């Protein structure tokens, strides 16, 4: 099955799910220079007050911090969406080293680790039907530099070591996402595709402009991760991002002037 090695890894995904070579895949390099500001776009609604966080899960390829989608309790909505986009989990992307880890690119430079906060689009009704839509659901990315500390973040990092490898997964009550935001909610914003298999074409990406920044020991502690399940050959979770993909017939729109 699918996976980051050599491989498995992002370069042999088509042959498993052709879409891949896709006219709006994800993620893009954001040539920064090429974006243009439109003045048509709103302000990001970011309503995360009433999140409940339930658990954390290592599935294999990252881990996922998740939410109780049952009713509107996290939503995004404004930017350039129409209509409400509710919050089921968050997960990252990181390297090896700190000099790559995010799938996003800006005028080319990787950060060391992006956060996709994933939401579905209400008009939906569940994640499983939003995904066959091509507006079923919005991501927002945050790109993680390497530097001071996120306080927001330790609670996260502190509950890895139980569940270090692919299926164990652990209680997550009352974490708050709003802890991982960076003070401004500037963005671009394009039309693409789930990052990882099965890749599918349905997402709007949000991508805030300014990183927050982690410290060494926070990465760390995500390089401490396992790929594989207990018990098996120990391989680090890390480098667990897609490289930019094509850009195709698309543009990037940038909130800000
Ligand atoms: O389980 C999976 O890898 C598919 C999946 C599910 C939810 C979000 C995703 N994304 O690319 O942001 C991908
Ligand atoms: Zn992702």
């Amino acid at each position: 099955h699918w996976g980051y090695g050599k491989h498995n890894g992002p370069e042999h995904w088509h042959k498993d799910f052709p879409i891949a070579k896709g006219e709006r895949q994800s993620p893009v390099d954001i040539d920064t220079h090429t974006a243009k500001y439109d003045p048509s776009l709103k302000p990001l609604s970011v309503s995360y007050d009433q999140a409940t966080s339930l658990r954390i899960l290592n599935n294999g390829h990252a881990f996922n911090v998740e939410f109780d989608d049952s009713q509107d309790k996290a939503v995004l909505k404004g930017g350039p969406l129409d209509g409400t986009y509710r919050l089921i989990q968050f997960h990252f992307h990181w390297g090896s080293l700190d000099g790559q880890g995010s799938e996003h690119t800006v005028d080319k430079k990787k950060y060391a680790a992006e956060l996709h906060l994933v939401h579905w689009n209400t008009k939906y009704g569940d994640f499983g039907k939003a995904v066959q839509q091509p507006d079923g659901l919005a991501v927002l990315g945050i790109f993680l530099k390497v530097g001071s500390a996120k306080p927001g973040l330790q609670k996260v990092v502190d509950v890895l070591d139980s569940i270090k490898t692919k299926g164990k997964s652990a209680d997550f009550t009352n974490f708050d996402p709003r802890g991982l935001l960076p003070e401004s909610l500037d963005y671009w914003t394009y039309p693409g595709s789930l990052t990882t298999p099965p890749l599918l074409e349905c997402v709007t990406w949000i991508v805030l402009k300014e990183p927050i920044s982690v410290s060494s020991e926070q990465v760390l502690k995500f390089r401490k991760l396992n790929f594989n399940g207990e018990g098996e050959p120990e391989e680090l979770m890390v480098d667990n991002w897609r490289p930019a993909q094509p850009l195709k017939n698309r543009q990037i729109k940038a909130s800000f002037k």
